[PDB]
């Protein structure tokens, strides 16, 4: 999958041991199907949040001379009950497996890596660096708003990653509708994209209007404590 790097006896282990975090799926060799998509969104998504995370696979071939069986072996992968999901902690030693009953699902994926790790694979349109400048942004007062959309202005005009730019094009949007008109913008910019939600939409159409919605939930708060 795109993002996955494909591992084997000769490289594994020293593959493994050269960053903080991996996480491998072992199955058969040219794997397909609903598991291995959500393996493939996930690897799409890890790449997009970290730096420090291998997103890597195992194929283990029925044929010839078994590539990778030792490897499969070695970790006691069940390869009557592919595929099988482990995190290693920086080496080829110390590591969890993803339990068998768990579904390969992209949300189970990021919730092993989160549950077992330092590292954090965000939701999709999110940038890590507005969102921690963001909380409560709604409520503080309208020159820390100002000085916010300053500063981050500045920040997507050095972005260089194409998602990067466009979802900041909403994080502004955002930021400076609740400027302009208060919290009551949450609810009608809400409204309006569930409408677009709630019709016949296709995956891409689906996935933009997420990613809005997901950048939009930053803005949320508990509580509204700055006067409308
Ligand atoms: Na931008």
């Amino acid at each position: 999958c795109t993002g996955c790097v494909d591992l084997d006896e000769l490289s594994f282990e020293k593959t493994v041991e050269r960053f903080p975090y991996s996480v491998v799926k072992f199955d058969i060799a040219s794997p397909y199907g609903e598991k291995h998509e959500a393996f493939t969104a996930f690897s799409k998504s890890a790449h997009k949040a970290t730096k420090d995370l291998l997103i890597a696979t195992v194929g283990v071939k029925d044929y010839g001379e078994l590539e990778n069986k030792a490897l499969g072996d070695r970790y006691k992968v069940d390869d009557k009950n592919f595929p099988s999901i482990f995190l290693f902690k920086g080496n080829a030693d110390e590591y969890v497996q993803l339990p068998s009953h768990v579904d390969v699902t992209l949300d189970n994926l990021k919730a092993f890596v989160s549950a077992n790790t330092p590292l954090y694979i965000g939701r999709d349109g999110c940038i890590k660096e507005f969102n921690e400048v963001l909380k409560n942004y709604a409520n503080i007062p309208d020159a820390e708003q100002l000085k916010l959309i300053e500063k981050l202005q500045a920040k997507q005009e050095q972005l260089t990653d194409p998602e990067q730019q466009q979802n900041a094009r909403a994080y502004l949007i955002y930021m400076r509708k609740i400027h302009e008109v208060g919290y009551d913008f949450l609810e009608e910019e809400t409204k309006r994209l569930l409408r677009l939600k709630a019709g016949k939409v296709t995956e891409a159409k689906k996935e933009e209007l997420l990613r809005k919605l997901n950048i939009l939930e930053v803005f949320r708060v508990h509580k509204v404590t700055k006067t409308a």
